[PDB]
């Protein structure tokens, strides 16, 4: 059931956004990962791209959102 | 603050969605579309490219041996 598992991974997105330790922790890794292969060459200014995009992310997921609408999009749920 | 289990959660999720070949459809269709149009166009060079060579990498390593915690530890989510 594709379009539940996608429900699912979306509702504990929604929960984990909410902690700060979890912002700083993924932080952490995506600036490690921007510096070095395979991201540093397939993402250009991979860090900025990051500090501007990060925080546009986990607000998302801490707003109003409709999970199977999203799942839909991705072609995961039927409409 | 239990972040840890949330995150192997997560993992175990796209390790069964993994399994289904719907789901590489799915996605795979999904991020094409996406690599033609902004953000991705932009940010992504040879977005299509890009795609094509590593989304089977990624379905594979999720359907690999994998251990969810040992991920999870990984990205900072689970202390070691
Ligand atoms: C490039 C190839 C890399 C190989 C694969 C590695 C995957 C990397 C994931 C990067 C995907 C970036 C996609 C960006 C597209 C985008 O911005 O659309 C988001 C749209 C636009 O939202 P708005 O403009 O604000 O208005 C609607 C309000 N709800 O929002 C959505 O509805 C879709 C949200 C997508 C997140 C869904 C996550 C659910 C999890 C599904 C299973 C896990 C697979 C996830 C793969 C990535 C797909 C997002
Ligand atoms: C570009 C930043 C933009 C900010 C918005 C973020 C939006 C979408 C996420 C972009 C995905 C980019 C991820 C880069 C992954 C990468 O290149 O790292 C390679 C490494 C090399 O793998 P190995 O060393 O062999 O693993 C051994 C460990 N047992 O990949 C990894 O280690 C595995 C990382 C996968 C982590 C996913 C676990 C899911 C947990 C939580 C989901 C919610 C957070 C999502 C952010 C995490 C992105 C990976
Ligand atoms: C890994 C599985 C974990 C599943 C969790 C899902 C992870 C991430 C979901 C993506 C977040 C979608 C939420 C959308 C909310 C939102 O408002 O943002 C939409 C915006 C819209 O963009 P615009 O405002 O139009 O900017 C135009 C100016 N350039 O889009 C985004 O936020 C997407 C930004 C993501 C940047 C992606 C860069 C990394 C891409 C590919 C890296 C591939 C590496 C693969 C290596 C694998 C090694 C084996």
């Amino acid at each position: 059931d594709l379009c539940q598992e996608c429900e699912d991974i979306v509702h504990l997105l929604t929960k984990m956004t909410k902690e700060d330790a979890f912002q700083e922790a993924i932080r952490k890794f995506l600036e490690q990962e921007c510096d070095i292969l395979p991201l540093k060459l397939l993402v250009p200014r991979c860090r900025q791209v990051l500090d501007v995009y990060l925080p546009l992310v986990i607000d998302y997921f801490q707003s109003q959102i409709n999970p199977k609408a999203i799942c839909n999009h991705v072609g995961l749920c039927p409409r």
